[PDB]
């Protein structure tokens, strides 16, 4: 038998950001442009996470529904296992 673990984190670490983060970070993109471009109203509307509100990507790009209230980034959403399988 043995004991001893090593793992710490930085609590309350939200680096302020003057400019709004609008960099498509979704899993799959359909917009021909597939860039940080969005409209005021439409599927291609820049959507910011709800939990932390840091990530920013299109609507249909984040594989969401046409009747979704708010969307949350990955790190926030319950993703079984780390992105890097
Ligand atoms: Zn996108
Ligand atoms: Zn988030």
């Amino acid at each position: 038998g043995s004991s001893g673990s090593s793992g710490e984190l930085e609590p309350g670490a939200f680096s302020e950001l003057y400019q709004r983060y609008r960099h498509c970070d979704a899993p799959i993109c359909l917009y021909e442009q597939g860039r940080d471009s969005f409209e005021d109203e439409g599927r291609w509307r820049l959507i910011l996470c709800a939990t932390c509100g840091s990530h920013g990507t299109h609507r249909d790009c984040s594989s969401l529904r046409p009747n979704s209230k708010k969307w949350e980034c990955n790190e926030c959403l319950p993703a079984s296992g780390p992105s890097s399988g």
